[PDB]
RNA sequence: AAUUUCUACUCUUGUAGAUGGAAAUUAGGUGCGCUUGGC
DNA sequence: GCCAAGCGCACCTAATTTCCTGGAGGACTG
DNA sequence: CAGTCCTCCA
């Protein structure tokens, strides 16, 4: 039966392997004088200026073909529909089967064989596509049929480039068969439009609808905003919103438009934008008005678009110029400050606002636009000086003051530009001292940069830090004029205005010198990039097989366990084998591998037989026998047969299982695929390459029950390495001539120091060519491995006179926090210029300090030019490239393991993550925040890195990056989880994240346990390197993943934090809907009772769980009915004796005591409580709203379990129910038994979804694990089950 | 405070854990500036 | 001061596709 | 033309 070591050799996983190449005797030298590295550096940048010229023709071809594209969408979006109405299987696969008819719709115009086109129109683009994805690109014959333009004579170097190595583009070739392939791939322009953009343009449409019968005049609105922009002068806006013009937006230039249509058109910084539709849906809302609110209740903001693959975006709106050089902007700019002192812009304006001081102030005025700008830098409150004219003017009313004319009021201060003495008036004289001193700070700001002297460049970030400031300066007296208002409607005062105006003029620039001075001293420097070497071979290294090692180039050494890559370049322009000479192995030398690989039987076999251009060629006009004797050393015989069974008029082949699916015919199938592997066979036993492989070991042909069974065990047995001995005077020979280049293979595993364990990646490579894997593959070597040269990047080091400081004390457990860690540091190194402080010189007899016995240098590895080496390597593989029902296969484990433990993983509201251990029946284990992993915070170093990131923006300095320091945290969780997961055997459950440290997490474990080796593992142990733990599903893509990979399985979040982990108890209702006095009413009308218990001192609501129904979630769970308690707020003591309050709520924020609350309520009424009686009848019969709405926001205090308080590091759990052994749920009581805190409650409960998981495969008497978990069937199970 | 590379370290000229590359594309985020508005 | 809808710029981050090849085939050489 | 070696098929 099944056994957790089962889970071993299921499916081939593929990864790549990174070393240091350490060039060996004359190597280096040999290289230096055949100028290879630089020769390599002008390959790389000739292709990185070729491939945009030569992009031209896949966007020019596209374009082209797209703008022809007419399909009807309906279908489509009636598929689309059923799947969202029905979410069953059934009409999942429908959608993905219509989502593959429409991308082959529209790769038929690619590929020219679309009905809709003629045959003149289909034969050019089949022409065109067939040349499209390989060297014919180069000769230019394309451009002749798409356009008039011809190659440059700068264009036609670049292509005489890359004569006879036109192959450094293979790669290149297939990154465009992804752009226009009819696959289900997110690369792809067929994808781009069926399941990107039609979705996006048909919820559009229907927004649309629901909008304009709701609101008709949004009509008319939409129609002048598209007319205003002037786009789609031909197409209603109806039209626009119709799936026919869709065939209309498949082009970047027509989707850049749309978008346009909803999001506007800005023009110059400082003027008035033009409003899409988006922007009229908004301010209609912000408007609060009756229609406001009815918009506000619809969908009310459309989808923008996604750009088309691979073209180039286009705006209508303004862009800014760009500097170009430090010199550029800093000439500029002093320019312009010689104008500004020249212009006396600065005296000018202080003597304007010097004036403020004794004119006439009632015709100055305030925008309005602007006015709470100033409350903001003037006053306390961004409302102050709105509240003190509201004030004031609510003063001057005659008459009663009503509502309407309160209101009124309001909206006169929306409106109207103020004038600067009715605001003096309104808020006091501190006003005006706030405003004097804020205008001399502008002011002498402004003077002090245009009086300081710019740098001499901007290469220092102190020298940038100068620009800014002044930059600063000047826009700050910008910003201050414009806060006097311009409408020519004010009485404004004309000297003042005049005078006003000119400064205004002069101070525009400052703006645009602002926004482009950003744009250029925010630009990231040149850096020092890695580059390919191919040291002048197109196919260096793209294979490792013996026939092959003249043109690929590459042959791998071992002597006394180090390992070397010997490269073998051209001599004197031609391709020269080196012939090294097997021998006895008592000779002194190194270990060559000799490489023997018959690539995918699936493709060669065909390729080297049934497809030769002879045999294709001779069953044409022949039906009889073709015999083979090139490369077979007896012929092989190729029938009609054999040629026809794979090369069928139409696909599927006969002998693949597709066959026996559609035509039923299994008679024939089993036919066909014991015929088809009978000839592999013939072909094996004869072929050159092949005849000498033993094979017995394969079944008879006949037992195979599919190919892919076949292949599986054949292919294992097509590959092998092994070593000879080569003479030691041979190689170093070699090396002496220049006809080897030889490095060692080299990480610090292998450093002459080292001796404790090594990297993974270490004993992958070891374990490779050990003599078990030689034997029987296990791990096998791939071909397209490859060569860069990096460049030195840097210039720190710990010199040899100098102390060192260790991080840990001398306890070695106490880390030295980090302030103090710098100040010791310092001052053991005589370098402190000032007093320790108390706590540092405390610590000082306990640090640990280091003498530099030899220099420890900062990034020393990217303090010299290097060389290195990547190399993919293939695991498992005896498997089978893909798995067949992984799940299943995990799901029969674990319904003959019906105890495997659980590990359920939260991200929390204070924690990154979180983790919850139960048993199978739902006792916790273990349960842990992962903020600190042995003694580090990751959690505070991620703030504070982060922190640092913005001020770095905010400076325009280096931003540098987080996605390391996050990786790093990320590898302990993954440490940590999987130690877990391998000692319980147990399921992972994390969340479902359809309902970013978190979400990185989950694809970095499913892919740890995709192939999952523990280093301490005895390697034919399962788990050792030579038989890796395969515990998750083959990893595809996110958008292509179930609820289940393998042992990892994924649930909703919803109902998991805010539970009673005893009873399953969640507050029932929505508390939206509880809204005003008669709502409230009916709402305390729905409960049975309320009453105090005086033997306890709690308050007693019972609610029915059929009433107040229009007041709930919709989910009645378990329970017919819930006591909920108003706990008595009496003092409790943890397991520590920290007390804490019983009942206590935190609500916005105070601390809240419901029970004595609700006491003080009945007291305040006279109403009689302690003699158990009904409270609320009382409450509802006298009718009081206060005493009503405080009774309602009681309860709902009550029901909020979940209580916070990041100031006082609260985050708890109180039930506001009483569990079937009489307990109110407290985490605060922290009995290590139940979840510590509310995070800790989310991991357990996800967990215990994933128990319910569990569960029901058990009941089931199937392997399938149910797809979902609806909120209901959580809530029932789980309250059943604590009840 | 050394690294294939990352993170955390320093009994140890190195230690512990992690590490699928390269190409191509797309999406999102942070920050700054600006527009019309809401509070 | 915060927020909504939106436009411009700077750089950072992550997801998703492909390949992980020997030898047939023929263009280029001398 | 025969040998070399870049290209790209299966
Ligand atoms: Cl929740
Ligand atoms: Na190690
Ligand atoms: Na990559
Ligand atoms: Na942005
Ligand atoms: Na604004
Ligand atoms: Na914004």
């Amino acid at each position: 039966m099944t056994q957790f070591e089962g889970f071993t050799n299921l499916y081939q996983v593929s990864k790549t392997l990174r070393f240091e190449l350490i060039p060996q005797g004359k190597t280096l030298k040999h290289i230096q004088e055949q100028g290879f590295i630089e020769e390599d550096k002008a390959r790389n940048d000739h292709y990185k200026e070729l491939k945009p010229i030569i992009d031209r023709i896949y966007k020019t071809y596209a374009d082209q073909c797209l703008q022809l594209v007419q399909l009807d969408w309906e279908n489509l979006s009636a598929a689309i529909d059923s799947y969202r109405k029905e979410k069953t299987e059934e009409t999942r696969n429908a959608l993905i089967e219509e989502q593959a008819t429409y991308r082959n719709a529209i790769h038929d115009y690619f590929i020219g064989r679309t009905d809709n086109l003629t045959d003149a129109i289909n034969k050019r683009h089949a022409e065109i596509y067939k040349g499209l994805f390989k060297a014919e690109l180069f000769n230019g014959k394309v451009l002749k049929q798409l356009g008039t333009v011809t190659t440059t004579e700068h264009e036609n170097a670049l292509l005489r480039s890359f004569d006879k190595f036109t192959t450094y583009f293979s790669g290149f070739y297939e990154n465009r068969k992804n752009v226009f392939s009819a696959e289900d791939i997110s690369t792809a322009i067929p994808h781009r439009i069926v399941q990107d953009n039609f979705p996006k343009f048909k919820e559009n449409c229907h927004i649309f609808t629901r909008l304009i019968t709701a609101v008709p005049s949004l009509r008319e609105h939409f129609e002048n905003v598209k007319k205003a922009i002037g786009i789609f002068v031909s197409t209603s806006i109806e039209e626009v919103f119709s799936f026919p013009f869709y065939n209309q937006l498949l082009t970047q230039t027509q989707i850049d438009l749309y978008n346009q249509l909803l999001g506007g058109i800005s023009r110059e910084a400082g003027t008035e934008k033009i409003k899409g539709l988006n922007e009229v849906l908004n301010l209609a809302i912000q408007k609060n008005d009756e229609t406001a609110h009815i918009i506000a209740s619809l969908p009310h903001r459309f989808i923008p678009l996604f750009k088309q693959i691979l073209s180039d975006r286009n705006t209508l709106s303004f862009i800014l110029e760009e500097f170009k050089s430090d010199e550029e902007v800093i000439q500029s700019f002093c320019k312009y400050k010689t104008l500004l002192r020249n212009e006396n812009v600065l005296e000018t304006a202080e003597a304007l606002f010097n004036e403020l001081n004794s004119i006439d102030l009632t015709h100055i005025f305030i925008s309005h636009k602007k006015l709470e700008t100033i409350s903001s830098a003037l006053c306390d409150h961004w409302d102050t000086l709105r509240n003190a004219l509201y004030e004031r003017r609510i003063s001057e009313l005659t008459g009663k003051i009503t509502k309407s004319a309160k209101e009124k009021v309001q909206r006169s201060l929306k409106h109207e530009d103020i004038n600067l003495q009715e605001i003096i008036s309104a808020a006091g004289k501190e006003l005006s001292e706030a405003f004097k001193q804020k205008t001399s700070e502008i002011l002498s700001h402004a003077h002090a940069a245009l009086d300081q002297p710019l740098p001499t460049t901007l290469k220092k970030q102190e020298e940038k830090e100068i620009l800014k400031s002044q930059l600063d300066s000047l826009l700050g007296l910008y910003h201050l004029l414009d806060w006097f208002a311009v409408d020519e409607s004010n009485e404004v005062d004309p000297e003042f205005s005049a005078r006003l105006t000119g400064i205004k003029l002069e101070m525009e620039p400052s703006l645009s010198f602002y926004n482009k001075a950003r744009n250029y001293a925010t630009k990231k420097p040149y850096s020092v990039e890695k580059f390919k070497l191919n040291f002048q071979m197109p196919t260096l290294a793209r294979g490792w097989d013996v026939n092959k090692e003249k043109n690929n180039g590459a042959i791998l050494f071992v002597k006394n366990g180090l390992y070397y890559l010997g490269i073998m370049p051209k001599q004197k322009g031609r391709y020269k084998a080196l012939s090294f000479e097997p021998t006895e192995k008592t000779s002194e030398g190194f270990d060559k591998m000799y490489y023997d690989y018959f690539p995918d039987a699936a493709k060669m076999i065909p390729r080297c037989s049934t497809q030769l251009k002879a045999v294709t060629a001779h069953f044409q006009t022949h039906t009889t026998p073709i015999l083979l004797s090139n490369n077979f050393i007896e012929p092989l015989e190729i029938t009609k047969e054999i040629y026809d069974l794979n090369n069928p008029e139409k696909e599927p082949k006969k002998f693949q299982t597709a066959y026996a699916k559609k035509t039923g015919d299994q008679k024939g199938y089993r036919e066909a695929l014991c015929k088809w592997i009978d000839f592999t066979r013939d072909f094996l036993s004869k072929y050159t390459k092949t005849t000498s492989i033993d094979l017995s070991s394969l079944r008879p042909s006949s037992q195979y029950k599919d190919l892919g069974e076949y292949y599986a065990e054949l292919n294992p047995l097509l590959y092998h390495i092994s070593f000879q001995r080569i003479a030691e005077k041979e190689i170093m020979d070699a090396v002496e001539t220049g006809k080897l280049y030889l490095f060692q293979i080299y990480n610090k595993d292998f450093a002459k120091g080292h001796h404790g364990k090594p990297n993974l990646h270490t004993l992958y490579w070891t374990g490779l060519f050990s003599p078990e894997n030689l034997a029987k593959t296990s791990i096998k070597l791939n071909g397209q491995a490859e060569l860069f040269y990096r460049p030195k990047s840097r210039m720190m080091a710990h010199r040899l006179g100098e102390k060192m400081l260790n991080k840990k004390l001398k306890d070695q457990k106490t880390p030295i926090p980090d302030t103090l860690y710098q100040e010791l540091y310092d001052y053991v190194n005589h370098r402190l210029s000032h007093d320790l402080s108390d706590e540092a010189r405390a610590l000082l007899p306990n640090v640990i300090t280091k003498e530099v016995s030899h220099e420890i240098i900062k990034d020393r590895r990217f303090t010299s030019d290097k060389f290195f080496f990547h190399v993919p390597i293939t695991l498992n593989y005896q498997a089978a490239n893909s798995p067949s029902k992984f799940n299943q296969r995990v799901n029969a484990y674990l319904k003959e393991h019906p105890e495997t433990p659980i590990i359920g993983i939260d991200r929390g509201e204070r924690n990154l993550i979180y983790i919850t251990v139960i048993d199978s029946t739902g006792k916790i284990l273990e349960q842990r925040s992962l903020n600190t992993i042995q003694q580090f915070d990751y959690q505070k170093k991620l703030d504070n890195r982060e922190k640092e990131r913005v001020a770095a923006r905010q400076a325009w300095s280096v931003v540098g990056t987080i996605k390391d320091l996050k990786q790093g945290y990320l590898s302990q969780v993954i440490h940590e989880i999987v130690d877990l997961m391998i000692h319980y055997q147990a399921v992972v459950v994390l969340e479902n994240l359809n309902f970013a440290v978190y979400q990185q997490f989950e694809k970095m474990l499913i892919d740890k346990l995709n192939c999952l080796v523990l280093k301490d593992y005895p390697a034919e142990k399962v788990g050792g390197v030579l038989n890796p733990y395969q515990l998750t599903d083959q990893f595809t893509s996110f958008a292509k993943m179930g609820t289940q990979s393998g042992f990892l399985f994924y649930v909703p979040a919803p109902y998991t934090s805010k539970i009673d982990p005893l009873t399953g108890f969640v507050d029932p209702f929505v508390w939206k809907t509880i809204k005003n006095h008669e709502s409230r009413k009916h709402f305390l009308e729905g409960f049975d009772f309320l009453h105090y218990d005086v033997k306890t001192g709690d308050f007693i609501l019972h609610f029915k769980m059929n009433r107040n129904l229009s007041f709930q979630r919709g989910l009645p769970g378990f329970m017919p009915a819930w006591d909920i308690v108003f706990e008595k707020n009496e003092t409790q003591f943890d397991a520590k004796g920290t007390p804490f309050i019983a009942g206590k709520r935190i609500v916005p924020y105070r601390d809240l005591y419901p029970a004595n609350e609700l006491i003080a309520l009945l007291e305040e009424k006279g109403i009689v409580f302690r003699d158990g009686s009904n409270i609320l009848p009382k409450l509802l019969e006298n009718d009081d709203s206060h005493a009503i709405d405080t009774m309602v926001a009681l309860i709902r205090s009550v029901l909020q379990m979940r209580n916070s308080n990041a100031a006082t590091g609260e985050d708890y759990i109180n039930s506001p129910v009483r569990d079937l052994n009489g307990v109110c749920f407290d985490s605060r009581f922290q009995n290590p038994e139940w979840p510590m805190d509310a995070d800790a409650n989310g991991a357990y409960h996800i967990a215990l979804k994933g128990q319910l998981l569990l569960n029901h495969l058990k009941e089931s008497k199937d392997l399938k694990l149910q797809n979902g978990i609806s909120n209901q069937d959580w809530l029932a199970y789980i309250q059943e089950l604590r009840n």
